[PDB]
This record gives structure tokens, sequence and C-alpha cells, in this order.
């Protein structure tokens, strides 16, 4: 059931981060779980700091919300920031300091595919308006996998390109007019891209839209509460048809109405 964004619920706390490297992070699902993951198996990674590889799995939404992780994943090499996804048995990160998504299996701890974003900025080039070296954002919608970033040649608007989830090739690629500095997050619902306007008001909106199919763009003012004033993460995941986030702590989801 697809069709535009129209509402965000208010975000509901999950799980609050006990440190301060937790104060960024991501958090996810995977909307096309495979064995012996399911719909409830829950990944959070908390992201402060230059040495990011702790990923915590949890078999249970039980266990995310009240107990200690079920499995600890140590990455073969840093992750940069708060862009990453799993889809389909894979987490998607990028490689610290540089522009390489990387496919890390994750039942067998293999990495599968890496790809360099062709042309795209990184370690603070194009990041989201918070900063946080933000440049490439992973997003996973009703069609698959994508990758948001930005290009010199774009001069800093968004670029969305469609990601072959197995060998990281590039399949499609469209080009905004959005400014990517310019707001603080993005994630895609059906094949259209959203933006958020602020990471740090509670009267923020959900305020342009680039339809890909159409290539029409559109402004919006849908309100977007970052309850904690400092959303870092703002993913959209297609299974439970949420919004995925992080804000300054805490895991947070909002449920959303599509025309
Ligand atoms: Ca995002
Ligand atoms: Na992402």
């Amino acid at each position: 059931g697809c069709g535009e964004l129209v509402w965000v619920g208010e975000p509901l706390t999950l799980r609050t981060a006990e440190t301060i490297t937790g104060k960024y992070g991501v958090w996810m699902r995977d909307p096309k779980p495979t064995y012996p993951y399911t719909q409830e198996t829950t990944w959070r990674i908390d992201t402060v700091g230059t040495d990011v590889r702790q990923v915590f799995e949890y078999d249970l939404i039980s266990q995310f919300m009240q107990g200690y992780p079920s499995k600890v994943h140590i990455l073969p090499r840093p992750l940069e920031s708060t862009g990453a996804v799993v889809y389909s048995g894979s987490l998607y990160f990028q490689g610290a300091e540089s522009r390489t998504v990387i496919r890390y299996e994750l039942n067998t701890e293999t990495v599968k595919a890496e790809k360099e974003i062709p042309g795209a900025g990184y370690h603070g080039q194009f990041p989201y308006s918070w900063g946080g070296y933000t440049d490439i954002d992973l997003a996973v919608d009703e069609a698959g996998l994508w990758v948001i970033y930005s290009t010199d040649e774009a001069k800093g608007a968004i670029v969305l390109s469609k990601l072959n989830p197995e060998n990281l090739e590039l399949e499609q690629t469209w080009e905004t007019n959005i400014r990517k500095q310019s707001v603080a997050n993005a994630f895609i619902i059906c094949g259209t891209l959203y933006t958020v306007s602020s990471y740090t008001s509670v009267d923020a909106t959900v305020n342009f839209a680039y339809d890909t199919g159409t290539g029409i763009s559109k402004t919006l003012t849908i309100p977007f509460k970052n309850r904690y004033k400092y959303s870092s993460m703002i993913d959209y995941n297609p299974l439970e048809k949420k919004l995925f986030a992080w804000d300054n702590l805490n895991m947070v989801t909002y449920d959303i109405k599509l025309s």
C-alpha cells in the first residue's frame, strides 16, 4: 500500500543509551529478514568516536528494549557516521574516512562486497546540517536498497542512486535540487525522497519531497518532532511502515500515514 507521505506521528522512545558513546547512533531492523533472523531482530550501533566497530544484535524486541545484546559483532574496519542499514541479511555501512560502502553478511561475519560511491563527497564535504560526517546515507524502501549522497558535479544537492544489494553496483541515479547540508536528514518512501527541516526543533517539518518516478519536487509542511532536540539519524523501514530515528541518546520510532 504505497502513496505519498501525509502525516508523521509522535516519537515513541523504545530505548535510551546510558553513555555518551550513544549520543548519536543507528538502530534498525531488516525489512527482508533471512535465516536465522526474523522481523524482531534488531541491531544497534552507538556511533560516537573514531573507532566504531561494535554492532549490538538482539534476537527479540524485548531484549532490544530491556536487556543486553544476544550477540556483538566486531566489524573488520571502523564505520562512519549514522547512515547504515540492514537489508536481506547484510549490514551496509560506510568505511571510516572513505566513500566506500561495505556489505557485511551478518550470519557469517563476512564482507561480501565493497564499492566506492562514484564521485561522492565524504568526511564532512556534504553532511546533513548537523555535521557528524553524515555525507553518505543508505536507505531501504519498498523497492530495495538506495544510497543518498552528493557530488561536486551536483554542487552539494542531494543525489540518490538505486543499488544492487548483491554487488553494490549503481543501477540508476537521480539528482535533486535540495542542498544536502541544508536539511537535517532524509529517507525514501515508495520511491520518493523526503527531507526533514531541523534536527533540534520540537516543531520541525518534513519539508521537501522528490519523486523519482515523475521527477517532480515539492515543498511540504508535515509536522515532525525532535523530542530530545538532537536527531542524528532518520530512516524509513518499509516492512513496519515506520520511521526509525536516533535523537540525543534515544532510539525512537514514528508512525506514518500514506495517501
Ligand atoms: Ca536517513
Ligand atoms: Na540510512
